[PDB]
């Protein structure tokens, strides 16, 4: 799928260019508990240790430290492929 | 990726998903239930101080005659209210006379819903109802209402996909279903799953040769 292709490309890029200031509404990459990176949006900033993100392609939500966030490169923005899950 | 968390598996669904509780918070849950059940015994819900609406929390009196935290899903009629037991994962249709108000002392703010839904990584849920029942039955027999180790493998459109390990190093639960011919392998393409997928496909070849279950004919 477009999504699988994008994820492969993005992961490649992150492993070649490993990673940010979280703000409500801002796009990012987020490292999930599987240790892998996904596209996300910052939904709520409760504190540095507690950023509430939404995984824009999968629909899951998670509170995590901002140390597990990074910039989403223009090559993997929502213009390239829209969020695959409904926020 | 390998971070194994001890979980208590509480419910296997007919779609071969399952609900687990984090062993860490088990005692807090235990305390809450005893506190809540004492309250309910002193202050039994009166009809009809509770009006069921989709989305609304409640207490529900389960088939063991005990009360649990729940959330209302479909309301068919006052005799038929669909509820979801938030700490365990099972669902039930009950009359409004077996429901009550969930008082704030025992709310999700005091202690969050304790059950989380997961699916097995690397396998296909059988589409045939009979085959799927056979797979669910194997999982119910082997892990339902027991402690397991859980490792999150990846995100998915629905709940995350995980592997489970039996207690006493008996091995990978999903892989065991493959070895028994009860489920087929989902061939993941991601690089980090190459080795595990090879392991699963080999198990599946073994089930095929032995002509087990799905491979009977």
């Amino acid at each position: 799928t477009q999504f699988q292709k994008l994820m492969e490309n993005m992961r490649n890029d992150i492993a070649s260019h490993p990673p940010y200031a979280p703000r409500r509404g801002e796009f990012c990459i987020a490292k999930f508990v599987d240790g892998e990176w996904y596209r996300a949006r910052v939904e709520k900033v409760e504190s540095p240790a507690k950023i509430h993100v939404f995984y824009i392609d999968y629909g899951n939500r998670e509170v995590l430290p901002s140390t597990r966030l990074g910039t989403l490169s223009p090559a993997f923005s929502t213009r390239v492929l829209p969020a695959q899950a409904t926020e």
